[PDB]
């Protein structure tokens, strides 16, 4: 698909058995979603943009089906005002800017 | 162009004749800079980012050139991190995501 930016790029997600929406968002780095539960490992990491940091648990090797496409990456979980997919998943789908 | 997402998408801008870097960033809705002179009057703005909320003065009708394209919009001044291109401008320049 094609998406302008005259609105919030908006899209479904689905990640562990959870339907979520989320921004995709080229200006962050990693894929932060608020609180939930994942499987398997994780370890504490701190994140900062506008407003200052935020401590999440990083997951590593987390499938994600975004808008229709699957793609496999770290998931930081934590306070996050918005769910955001990050540049590490957007990759995957094969997601560009293009003007 | 067509960017990808492996890494940052860093563009230059120009503002105030001056050029400095920034990030292409669809999860931002608005235009944010780092400390600098413009000219005109500012109004008060509030804007909410991962760690919580920063103050901003917002100038409008600001000719800024992003990746060489010419746009005239809002810009907020204040602590961000990083310069972001956001929506406001990324619309301007005719900026897609496609995937
Ligand atoms: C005016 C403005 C300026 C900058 C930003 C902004 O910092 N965007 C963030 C994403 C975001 C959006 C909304 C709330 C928190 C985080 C930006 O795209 C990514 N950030 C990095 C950049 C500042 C360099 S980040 O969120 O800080 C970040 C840092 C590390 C990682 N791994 C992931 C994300 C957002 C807005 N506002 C905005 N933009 C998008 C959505 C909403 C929103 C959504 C729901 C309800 N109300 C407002 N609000
Ligand atoms: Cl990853
Ligand atoms: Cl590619
Ligand atoms: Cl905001
Ligand atoms: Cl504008
Ligand atoms: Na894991
Ligand atoms: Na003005």
């Amino acid at each position: 698909p094609q998406i302008t930016l005259w609105k919030r790029p908006l899209v479904t997600i689905k990640i562990g058995g959870q339907l979520k929406e989320a921004l995709l968002d080229t200006g962050a780095d990693d894929t932060v979603i608020e609180e939930m539960s994942l499987p398997g490992r994780w370890k504490p990491k701190m994140i900062g943009g506008i407003g200052g940091f935020i401590k999440v648990r990083q997951y590593d090797q987390i499938i994600i089906e975004i808008a229709g496409h699957k793609a496999i990456g770290t998931v930081l979980v934590g306070p996050t005002p918005v769910n955001i997919i990050g540049r590490n998943l957007l990759t995957q789908i094969g997601a560009t800017l293009n003007f």
